[PDB]
């Protein structure tokens, strides 16, 4: 679809089995959710924001179905404000900016 | 133009006179930019993103020329760690996410 950006552009994720609302992020190199329970292993990990770091949850090669797209690739989970999904699962949905 | 998202998508922006780089960022309601002493009346704010909150100062109808495209709008600036393009000025060149 084409999605405009008058509204966030929130759209329904679907990851380990459960729905929820993320934001398509151009800003963000990667994904980064919300508290979550995710199933298999994973490494401690530190990422930078606008305001600072945040320690997180890195999952790899995890399955992610955005806006009826699916996806595998790298997930974190940790405190961020907001689920976001970042360039590294955008490029496997084939998004891109148009203007 | 369409911008792909295998890498950052840093453009060239024209502001206050001035030429920097800047990202075009989905995820961000507003605009902030790097410290620049802009001219004219401002009030303090503050802005939180992953690692908390940062204060900014905020200028209203400020002129930024984007890619060619001719954007008026809110611009925060600040100490951000990069200058993001936000919603409130892509919605004006006609930018949008396609899938
Ligand atoms: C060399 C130093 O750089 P640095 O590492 C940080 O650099 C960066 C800092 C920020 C960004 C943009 C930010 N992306 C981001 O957080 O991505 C994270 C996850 O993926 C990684 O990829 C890049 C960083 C990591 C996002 O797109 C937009 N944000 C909102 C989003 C969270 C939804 C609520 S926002 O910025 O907070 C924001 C809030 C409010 C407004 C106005 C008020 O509406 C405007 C912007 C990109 C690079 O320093 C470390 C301290």
């Amino acid at each position: 679809p084409q999605i405009t950006l008058w509204k966030r552009p929130l759209v329904t994720i679907k990851i380990g089995g459960q729905l929820k609302e993320a934001l398509l992020d151009t800003g963000a190199d990667d994904t980064v959710l919300e508290e979550m329970n995710l199933p298999g292993r994973w490494k401690p990990k530190m990422i930078g924001g606008i305001g600072g770091f945040i320690k997180v949850r890195q999952y790899d090669q995890i399955l992610i179905e955005i806006c009826g797209h699916k996806a595998i690739g790298t997930v974190l989970v940790g405190p961020t404000p907001v689920n976001i999904i970042g360039r590294n699962l955008l490029t496997q949905i084939g998004c891109t900016l148009n203007f």
